[PDB]
């Protein structure tokens, strides 16, 4: 297992980085120093998460230390659906730069397809509780995406929750100037996603995989969701290969040929979750793991399911 992945713009890419969504401000700051102390190199990063700033302070931290290079870091971050609009994404981009302590960033993507209102409000609503929709199309975006490109701005551009026919879309753009390097896309034993990571991969699109441990702190679980981290078949599989349930959890999808972003404030856990490039799963393992799927989603962006770009009416 290499650490780093060849992506369609000539830059490599880690294939595990720590992930930030739900990092409290007072904790993230903490997170991301542990993180590139025990050798993380690759952080995922969105202004809808509101903690840039605070991860910026850390990624500034370590270069002032010389801890890392800014080359060595791999620093992603992701366009939120209010800001779809030609005139609104360069600001939208210089402020997570500004936030994040940066001249530029390594990947930017589309955070999802869908476009909505901008404003304040991150979720714009009718009356009656509908987001309001934005009239700009991926494709018009995308092609805002890739004047950053031609800015300086951003190393690669990206997506992230397109389903195929949506990246089809973007590949056969009339024009296009640059194919997206990466989509970002949930995926774990529950939504094994062979299908759309096939898509991608054959047309030289890197996936990386989100939410891999199931996020078991997204703010909507019920307690009768099914459990990635208790689910006593990969429990085994981790017991055998002598691992924790979350190394194997991080493991697997690297073994696809994926990027994966676990996400921990707990500087224990950010270090375990780094301690997987010294086992391997065995194909019977991989396969076994495969078997699992539901097609279980932690992000299903539910207050969206009537946008005309919804992603996941689609079967893949
Ligand atoms: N593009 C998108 O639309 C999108 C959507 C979702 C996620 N993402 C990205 O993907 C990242 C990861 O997904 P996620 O945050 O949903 O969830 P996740 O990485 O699947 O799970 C995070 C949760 O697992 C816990 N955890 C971490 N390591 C553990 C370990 N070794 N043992 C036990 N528990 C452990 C964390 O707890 P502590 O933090 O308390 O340690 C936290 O509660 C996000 O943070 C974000 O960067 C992107």
């Amino acid at each position: 297992m290499a650490s780093r992945i060849l992506l369609n713009n000539g830059a490599k890419m880690p294939i595990l980085g720590l992930g930030t969504w739900k990092s409290p401000p007072g904790q993230v700051t903490e997170a991301v120093k542990v993180a590139i102390d025990v050798g993380y190199r690759h952080i995922d990063c969105a202004h809808v998460y509101q903690n840039e700033n605070e991860v910026g302070v850390a990624i500034q931290e370590k270069l002032r230390e010389q801890v890392v290079k800014r080359e060595e870091l791999f620093i992603v971050s992701k366009l939120w659906c209010t800001y779809h609009e030609k005139g609104l994404v360069k600001g939208a981009c210089q402020k997570t730069l500004s936030d994040l302590k940066l001249d530029y960033l390594d990947l930017y993507l589309i955070h999802w397809p869908t476009g909505f209102k901008p404003g304040k409000e991150f979720f714009p609503l009718d009356e009656s509780g509908n987001v309001v929709p934005s009239d700009t199309n991926i494709l018009d975006t995308w092609a805002a995406m890739e004047e950053l490109v031609d800015e300086g701005l951003v190393k690669a551009i990206g997506i992230s929750n397109f389903n195929h026919l949506q990246v089809e879309m973007i590949l056969n753009k009339p024009g296009l100037k640059y194919k997206p390097a990466v989509n970002q896309i949930e995926c774990h034993p529950y939504l094994t996603q062979e299908k759309l990571i096939q898509y991608c991969q054959s047309k030289g699109i890197v996936v990386t995989a989100y939410s891999p441990l199931g996020s078991p702190d997204r703010p909507w679980a019920k307690p009768e969701d099914p459990s990635l981290l208790e689910d006593p078949r990969i429990k085994a599989i981790a017991a055998k290969h002598n691992k924790t349930t979350a190394q194997v959890l991080i493991r697997f999808p690297m073994q696809r040929n994926l990027v994966v972003i676990p996400k921990s404030v707990t500087p224990e856990r950010i270090a375990e979750n780094f301690k997987v490039f010294d086992f391997e799963l065995s194909s019977q393992d991989m396969t076994t793991l495969l078997s699992y799927n539901r097609n279980w989603r932690v992000c299903a962006l539910l207050s969206c399911t009537s946008h005309k770009d919804y992603p996941f009416h689609e079967e893949f």
